[PDB]
C-alpha cells in the first residue's frame, strides 16, 4: 500500500515592479482576465488551491525578533530586482506536471515563477 | 452601506536556512509544534485561509519567458540572504491586526515576517 497523495507546489510570480509602467495598461489588463479563466481551469481540474496577486511592496510591512525584541520596518523582507507579486497554490501528481502548470501562468510572463514544494504531505 | 470585509494579507515567512543548521533539533521542532497550534487557534478564530512551510530553495525550479522562449533553471528566482521558507495565508480587519498575527507566528523567529495586502478584496 502506498501512501495516498496530495502533492502541493507554491508557485511565486516574481517580477519587476518598476517594469509595469512600460506595460500597455490594456494588456494588463489582458494578464488579469487570463488569469482568472486559468484559476477557474485550474479549479475545475482539480489542481486549484489558492491563489492571490499581491499588492506593491510598498504596502508591505516587515516584522523582525532581534534579541527578544520585535522591530517593525516599512517595505518588504530586503530589496530585490524582482518582487514576489502573486502565486498559486497547487497540488499535482508530480514536480514535472507542476511545472507545466506554472509554465502557464499568465502573470508569469512578467518575470519568472518560481515553483517550491511545500513541506506538508497530506494524505494516508 | 458599506462593502462587506474580507481583507486578506499573505505573511511571509523569511530566514537564513543556513542558519537551522545552527538551531537546535529539538527547538526546531517546537517552532514546528507551536506553529500547528497557533495555525489551529488561528483557524477557531476565523483568521486561518492557508499555510504552509516550504521545502529548501534546494528543491525550487524556476521558469522565465524571455524572449518568447521559456527557460528552466534550478533553484529560486534569486539568491538572497533569507529565504522565502513559508507562509500564512490569513484574513483581519485591517493591516494592524493582521501585523499583531504575524508577529505570533513561530518560525517568524528565525529571521522576519512580511506582511503583504492581497490585492484581491472578496464581499459585498
Amino acid at each position: 500500500l502506498y501512501f495516498q497523495g496530495n502533492m502541493k507546489y507554491l508557485c511565486l510570480i516574481y517580477f519587476d515592479e518598476a517594469k509595469l509602467a512600460a506595460v500597455p495598461a490594456e494588456e494588463l489588463a489582458a494578464i488579469v482576465d487570463e488569469c482568472m479563466t486559468y484559476s477557474d481551469q485550474l479549479g475545475k481540474a482539480g489542481h486549484y488551491i489558492a491563489s492571490h496577486a499581491l499588492q506593491s511592496v510598498q504596502t508591505a510591512t516587515t516584522l523582525r525578533h532581534q534579541g527578544g525584541r520585535l522591530a517593525m520596518t516599512d517595505g518588504p523582507f530586503a530589496e530585490t530586482k524582482e518582487q514576489l507579486g502573486g502565486f498559486y497554490l497547487i497540488e499535482a501528481r508530480d514536480l514535472n506536471q507542476a511545472l507545466q502548470i506554472a509554465a502557464k501562468i499568465p502573470p508569469g510572463r512578467l518575470g519568472c515563477v518560481e515553483v517550491r514544494p511545500v513541506k506538508e504531505w497530506e494524505g494516508s
